[PDB]
This record gives structure tokens, sequence and C-alpha cells, in this order.
């Protein structure tokens, strides 16, 4: 078995994902002081946030804002879902009855990509709303992501793996790959397990075809992907045996070639603190057929508190 080798590659957070971090750190501080002061925030809307936020949804919002903006709700304003949720009725699902407060509502809790997918299954009256402006590209990890992504195919004349441990993600990188003229085939929890095959055999049978895109959890389903000696990971688990499994369908008996893997980490983000603190091991539920335990998410939230004041 030829070596692998692991690469970390370093992302900054562009401009609209600083405004969406700033935000959450906010509340985070907010949330902090709370717990230890009682301290509560003046303005209305901030302090009834905090009754709905722990520190494990607050850690999960730092990562998300460290991997792309269009996993939040911002393009699609309140003034947004507003207008359209007026406007889904009209369709036919809809028509006998949506109370409007209702789809709103709903709305209100989706994400800006989420929105985008329900206007492009609902064209007749949201199609008007989509996002046509490549939305899905402005992103630091995509940008890290492109540049390795065209050294890979182009240069290197390889193919690669990419594995996240958000289906929202992969969701959105569907939209970046096409953006970018690469043929991509996916695979992940939602997969039929019998429909695995046709899939990994339409990867090693089509040299056209150079992106696999996974969830991590897929390094756990003993697949053999050797036709790529090249792996991304998105996003990193806090569980090191993880991503280690997801490297090694990659990187198994059958390959020929030396198995390069990266890591993408946004710098001044909590991915930092979560490379410093991972911890290896095995599960326990292993003999069986991403949110961090609430220990965890106490440990790095305070972390992120003492780093700041």
């Amino acid at each position: 078995l030829p070596p692998k080798h692991t690469h970390i590659q370093y992302c900054e957070l562009n401009a609209i994902q600083k405004k969406i971090y700033d935000k959450e750190i906010q509340i985070v501080l907010e949330h902090k002081r709370m717990i230890k002061d009682g301290e509560l925030p003046k303005d209305a809307k901030e302090k009834s946030k905090l009754q709905s936020s722990s520190s494990k949804n607050l850690i999960m919002a730092l990562r998300k804002a460290s991997l792309h903006p269009l996993l939040f709700r911002n393009i699609y304003n309140d003034k947004i879902i507003t207008k359209m949720s007026d406007a889904i009725l009209d369709e036919p699902a809809y028509a006998e009855n949506g109370n409007k407060e209702y789809i709103k509502e709903d709305m209100s809790y989706m994400t800006d990509f989420e929105l985008h997918k329900l206007c492009c299954n609902f064209p007749n009256t949201l199609s008007k709303y989509q996002l046509h402006n490549d939305e899905w590209m402005q992103s630091g990890k995509i940008d890290a992501l492109k540049k390795l992504l065209k050294t890979i195919i182009v240069d290197k004349q390889e193919k690669v793996l990419i594995f996240s441990l958000f289906t929202q993600v992969l969701d959105i990188l569907e939209m970046v790959l096409s953006t970018l003229d690469y043929k991509f085939l996916r695979l992940d929890g939602s997969t039929q397990v019998n429909d695995r095959q046709l899939l990994i055999d339409k990867f090693y049978e089509d040299k056209d075809i150079p992106i696999f895109i996974l969830s991590t959890k897929a390094g756990g389903f003993g697949i053999n992907l050797v036709c790529a000696n090249n792996v991304i990971i998105f996003d990193q688990s806090f569980n090191p045996h993880d991503d280690r499994q997801a490297a090694d369908r990659a990187h198994r008996v059958g390959q020929t070639k030396e198995v390069n893997i990266t890591t993408l980490i946004t710098k001044d983000s909590i991915e930092e603190k979560i490379h410093q603190l991972a911890k290896n091991k095995l599960a326990l539920d292993s003999y069986i057929s991403d949110v961090l335990e609430s220990k965890v998410s106490d440990m790095l939230e305070d972390i992120i508190y003492d780093e700041l004041e």
C-alpha cells in the first residue's frame, strides 16, 4: 500500500461570512454572560433569542458560518419571505389552503439555500426569487476548494473524493461543481444501499467524472474508491477516526498511487479550536447498523469566550 499524506489548507472568512460569524459571537457573549452573571440583553429581540440558545446550537452556528453563508437565512430576509409566502398559495398543493403565517413561519426557519431550492421546485410562483448570481460560490472555503480542484483535475488529471459532515453542504457543492463544469457523483446516508453500486461503478468506468462527493459517515460503509487518489475533507470531524475512515475509502488495498488528503480549515474560526482539541477514539455503537455533546460544546464555548475577553 503506497503511503498517504495529510495536509491542512487554510481558508479565510469572506466579508459575508465575517458578518454572520460576528453576529453569532455576539450571541455567544450575551449567552455566556447570562450563564455566569445573569446579565441579559437590553435589546428586546436579542434577549428573547437567548431562551432557545445553548452552547450546542451556538457552536453549531459558528461551525456553519465557517463553511458557507447560504447555511443561514440573510438574503431571504423577513420582508422577502413575507412576499414568498403570500405568493406560494397559488400553487396547487397550496391553493385550497395555506395559512399565511404558517408558510411564512416555515420559511423563517429555512436557510437561504433551502429557500433557493424551494423556489427551484415551485417555479411558477417563486422562480423570480431563485438565486441567480452565483451566490453559492461566495465562501472562503469554496475559494480554496476551486484552487485545489483545478490542481487535482486540470493539472494532475486525477480524481478526488470530497467529504462533509453536513448534507446541506453537499447540496450547496452540487451547484458549485456545476458552475465549475466538473462532473460529479454523490453518495450519502440517504442513498439506498442497493443503489450504491451503480454510483461507484460509474465512478470507476467514466474517466470524465473527476469528483465523488460523500458524507463523512460513508467512510463507514466499507466502500472501495481506489480510483481516486485525492481526498478533500471539507469540514473536519471532532473524532479523527471518522476522517481517517473517510480517507481510507481511497487509501486501502488496491490503491496504486500515493493518496493526498487535504482538510479545509477556516482561520480565525472555531474550526481551529476543533482541530486542536479533536480526540481520536472508537465508538461504542460500532456494533450497530453533526451535533457535539454537551460537555464538548460547553468547553468550546468557554475557549471562544476566554480568547475574546
